[PDB]
């Protein structure tokens, strides 16, 4: 990801399969002839598309030219969680299935992973990070704790941008409870508050390299969900 001053982010297709399946996902959802109801309602919760981009002296160089979600937060705080029970897709071979499980054999039970955060604190003026490992090392017992380090500012846990998170996954979760012809895997959610004010949260998906059509919900991704629900309603009683 690469972040440009217009308000957009370039990101560099993944080796293929996975960029090439990207775009292609991005190029049926916003298909300028594009009239299916669900497609047009899935664009809400997507980063606005702005196309396939190359350098202009570097054709082979692939880039999606995406809508930099964080553009418009002062001190972003910035939350990435996969969601699902797997991130392996249908058609991955034994070593991969191995390859994925063993990255978090948690998810199955858990439904997401905090891939990491980026938080701003008052009172320090600096930002804390986690990297991948943290997520992956969280269980049952310290989920909780584990996502509200992100809502913890210098002062006080921002159950405002709490309440707010779950008002928009509602809404996504309603989007996966009323489509059967997507299947996501390895996709993320992308949440962003303002760290510098009250209630205002962007919560976006992304990431959408393991998307294959389906007959069927998407019940991994819904269970992923609403889970994370269940952990960001516990945390509203703290
Ligand atoms: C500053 C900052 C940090 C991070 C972690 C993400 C972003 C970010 O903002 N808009 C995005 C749209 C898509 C993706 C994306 N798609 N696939 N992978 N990342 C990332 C985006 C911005």
């Amino acid at each position: 990801i690469l972040q440009h001053p217009d308000g957009t982010v370039l990101k560099q297709l993944q080796p293929p399969p996975r960029g090439p399946r990207e775009l292609e996902f991005y190029n049926m959802v916003y298909a300028a002839d594009c009239f299916d109801g669900v497609l047009l309602e899935l664009r809400k919760y997507l980063p606005k598309y702005y196309g396939i981009w190359s350098p202009p002296t570097a054709p082979n160089d692939l880039y999606l030219k995406l809508e930099d979600v964080t553009h418009k937060f002062n001190k972003p705080c910035i939350m990435d969680v996969k969601i699902g029970q797997k991130s392996y897709d249908p058609f991955a071979s034994s070593e991969k299935i191995q390859q994925q499980v063993s990255k978090y054999p948690l998810m199955e039970e858990i439904g997401f992973l905090v891939l990491g955060m980026r938080v701003y604190h008052v009172h320090s003026d600096s930002y804390e990070t986690e990297n991948q490992h943290y997520g992956r090392s969280l269980t049952k017992e310290t989920i909780k704790d584990g996502v509200s380090r992100f809502f913890h500012n210098g002062y006080c846990l921002r159950k405002d941008a709490v309440a707010a998170s779950i008002q928009k996954i509602e809404k996504i979760l309603q989007w996966f409870e009323n489509q059967k012809q997507l299947n996501f895997y390895a996709s993320s959610l992308l949440f962003v508050y303002e760290g510098s004010s009250g209630g205002e949260v962007e919560v976006r998906m992304i990431d959408f390299a393991h998307v294959f059509p389906s007959n069927t919900i998407d019940e991994g991704y819904v269970y992923g969900l609403k889970h994370l629900i269940s952990v960001l309603r516990s945390i509203l009683d703290n």
